[PDB]
């Protein structure tokens, strides 16, 4: 039967990794997420951001896929994101999804904006 | 009551800033996108474009988030985007939202692609 | 009459160009996407990408529009990605746009992920 899909943006810290919006598309009681961990390299020069997306639609099995981009007022640094944990499995009702991402350093007050491309049926 | 999201892609020109193309997921008559301003840095390295949306939903609020990214044949320039004006809050008909881009100086030809993440409701 | 619109969101190779997976937001039979070509500078610090989409719409008309980015692991390489080929014309049904990106050679496991943005109607 019945077949959604979502478009969730979220905005994080580039520094502590909290998550300073969860916005929308069109599914805010649907899905939770949440930051799992924020771990700086031993360097420093890079930084660790690890995420959680939980299922919370009853009867639902859902895939997720992801984009995520710096978002800086600067041009100046490096922006590349490395894509580490990513479930591209299933993912059933309360079970989790972990998406990690690679960061450089930033500047203060820079963004990580993820995007999370839902598609879910019973 | 009602509810809705729509995606507006515009394409710009990286040297003028003047808007080539509207193109609108799912929209036409509820949004107007223009070019306010467009300015070199006196170096000329950077050039900074600055567009608002206005809402022109009848009875609707709105929210907008942007994603936006260089479209280029070659490879070899800096393509890192500063963002500089942006609008999160609420945006009530008439009024406009707007969104400024810092970009270093481009070839000829290549384009500033700029998305727009609509959530409108009554 | 009637209109509709799809996101697509292509997983390819980067290094032979082979397509891993083609995933539909909301339109799994209405378009076929598949590589045309992928091929070598002869420096071999780059190389070109050519994919097709054919509209597979009875009755439709179809537009267009791209994003592509690089998913890799790392963060050192340049993933800057050249535009070539790109129809951003209408496309009858069985007629194929052409999206072609010249990317520099990544390190071993890396991705192409392509968005199709398509605008169909009767």
């Amino acid at each position: 039967s019945d077949s959604k899909t979502a478009t969730v943006i979220v905005k994080a810290d580039c520094e502590t990794g909290d998550i300073d919006e969860v916005y929308n598309l069109a599914v805010a009681d649907s899905f939770h997420i949440y930051k799992i961990s924020a771990t700086d390299s031993d360097s420093g020069n890079t930084k660790k951001l690890l995420y959680g997306l939980r299922n919370k639609k009853a009867g639902y099995t859902c895939l997720c896929r992801i984009f995520a981009e710096i978002e800086s007022d600067g041009i100046m640094a490096n922006t590349n994101i490395g894509v580490a944990e990513n479930n591209r499995d299933e993912i059933d009702e309360n079970e989790e999804g972990k998406y990690g991402f690679l960061i450089p350093k930033q500047p203060a007050g820079a963004k990580l904006i993820i995007y999370f491309f839902l598609n879910c049926w019973t």
